[PDB]
């Protein structure tokens, strides 16, 4: 790369045709609504979970990606490991808003199930989610060829679904819910970063923290 | 204002929460739609004309407004200061593309009304607007014998309006049209910028040029 | 392009690696400096002169880049067009901050020379400077081949030197001044803008307007 | 805070006046210049460490900063919780970089010294630092028998300190060394963010990951 780019202010102004929005704006295009099913991704949604990822990763499988198909690796992940994860704010102030609306609070999660788990536990004490909008996680794994999320929006009958990956968004699409758009953090071990506002989907501004 | 205010990450990665939208994006919005009226307001929508706004502030007024209430300018602004008017890559970009779709294009102005105008001649010429697609330019305001904006709007079924200024959208609203809104350019003259999205409305990237 | 190309958060924080200043920083490095010669480019440094260039464009060489070598274009152009040419703020700040550390004033312009010349009055007036920090514009020219600004650097002993063009930047370093750039506003009709930050030099924030 | 604020392009093309660089322009200034001592703070300039400090704040001091005195704490910070800690990869570049050069590499913190640690070898691994160019981390800080940052990098003649925190420029502008900023991210749990750049110091463009 040129060791001084330059820049211009074309550049500097240019913004991606997204729609961006607020919680506010959200809670606001939800003013009347009765109590509805709503769900959320886990992983870069609500929490930052690279942490146990990446212990995985290197405890697992340091050359590949096998940990992820691993069963001793989700065993620790999923009974512990979220300790170590850190809570998003954008998740804290929709999971708030939910609640005040008495909605119905899903965690859909492409991890895979494993005999025991504290993630719900994690979830409902980091997020003082009181035990009616608690519904317990639910582990749809993950199946290359198929949207594992789809048919749990559709049982449960979630309206809106919240998460930073493309299969979130048409999780929701699949499903004729409302998806929206989380930015997945920039230090994510998670990698390449998803594009954000690919399908035409809302995407809620400062969602990276 | 610190000599060295530095910044962090969260103000560098932080949007407003605007409804961005592209050229193509509106075209696509519109596939199928048999031919429509649409309408621009001009001053900062269509054509960076600060340029004769500034000549009139310096010449007739330049510790005041008055100008903008002197006959003697308007007359000169709406007979050839528009020579030195800018066309916005925006606008060329929109009228293309209505004119392609078969649209009536149409032009409200808030400019004082003059004997004669040769303001319409110097859009249909830099925007290349065919005649059948072409009409003279509306003077709308509130002086006797006068319509409002919103009221042409209505009159000549104008199903979509874009312009910079807050006025422009309200208009649409008004009267149910689509308002779209256009960034005035930081170097107007026309102070303070508005603040484009501040009725949730569209607002086009990149649109300062 | 893609109709929705979307984001992610590395690409929304991501900064081209330029040093940026104020004119706050710039007359702190300046401090107890004893008054000295400096210099600035005209044309999309102090003034947006877009509005006579396209003008003259229209009028002379509509097709073509000839009026540009046209001596009745010139004549217009440095004899009253300015009148229509907007005042950039950055030129305000940094022309009073010169001013008040007592130092000279030269405008070292690419534009040809003329019979006579009013924008050494437009300058001197726009920008209230006194007659003693005053000095007439510098008609440097356009040679292809030859940066005509370098030699005028060096007569005048300019010690810093302001524009929003390559050839601005590499006069000053062709002469061990200090060369500080100005961006070039995006609805400029001098296109493509520059790389502003591509020789390692500081650019100053804000500078479009 | 209005539902929708909207903004404006002014606002869109600002930039705080702050001098950014790249590892390529810190490498490039450093052509020719022999084998040196460099050193880096740890925590969010290389190692993403919130999740063993968010883990630590939850089990000893929900309420409170008391973890942060909490030798027990320190015991589990020190030895095993970096296992959860995110490389950042402008670290990596920068190691690398260093390394190739044949610099000696120095980490200095202000973590609370343990019996034992942990850290020196994770940091080695993870970074793949060769023998001949790590040394063990430096526990700084004002207990009894500590010395400061600052007297450190003046014992190991460090030249150029890398850190995200205001302390770590300053220690390195107290003895005469380049302190050099690393943005701290927007998902780290020490909040408030620093200005990065609030002493005119080089920050590092994306730097938060
Ligand atoms: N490195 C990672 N950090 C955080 N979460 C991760 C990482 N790698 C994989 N994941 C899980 C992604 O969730 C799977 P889903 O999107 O199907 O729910
Ligand atoms: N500086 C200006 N002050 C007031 N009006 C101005 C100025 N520059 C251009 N204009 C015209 C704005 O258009 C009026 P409209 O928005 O009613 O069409
Ligand atoms: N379109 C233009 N707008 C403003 N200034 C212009 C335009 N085209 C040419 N110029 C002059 C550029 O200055 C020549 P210099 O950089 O050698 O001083
Ligand atoms: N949340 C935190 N509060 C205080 N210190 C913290 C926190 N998270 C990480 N740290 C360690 C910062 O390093 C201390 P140093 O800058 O003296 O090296
Ligand atoms: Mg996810
Ligand atoms: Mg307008
Ligand atoms: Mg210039
Ligand atoms: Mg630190």
């Amino acid at each position: 790369s040129p060791l001084n780019p330059g820049t211009n202010v074309a550049r500097l102004a240019e913004q991606a045709p997204i729609h961006w929005v607020s919680v506010a704006q959200i809670e606001n295009s939800l003013a009347g609504r009765p109590p509805m099913a709503v769900g959320f991704d886990i992983d870069d949604t609500v929490l930052f979970s690279s942490p146990g990822f990446w212990r995985g990763k290197k405890t697992f499988s340091p050359e590949s990606e096998d940990y992820l198909k691993n069963p001793v690796f989700w065993e620790k992940m999923n009974n512990g490991w979220d300790e170590f994860s850190i809570p998003k704010e954008v998740a804290r102030q929709l999971i708030d808003m939910h609640v005040r609306r008495g909605d119905a609070i899903f965690f859909v999660t492409g991890r895979s199930p494993t005999k025991t788990e504290t993630v719900s536990k994690t979830l409902a004490d980091n997020f003082h989610i009181p035990a009616t909008n608690m519904n317990p996680v639910i582990f749809a794994g993950d199946k290359p060829g198929q949207n594992t999320k789809s048919q749990w929006l559709q049982d449960k009958n979630i309206r809106i679904f919240y998460g930073d990956s493309d299969n979130d968004i048409t999780a929701a699409r699949d499903v004729g819910a409302r998806g929206i758009r989380i930015l997945r953090a920039s230090n994510s071990t998670y990698k390449p970063l998803p594009q954000a506002g690919a399908f035409g989907e809302e995407v809620i501004v400062n969602s990276e923290y």
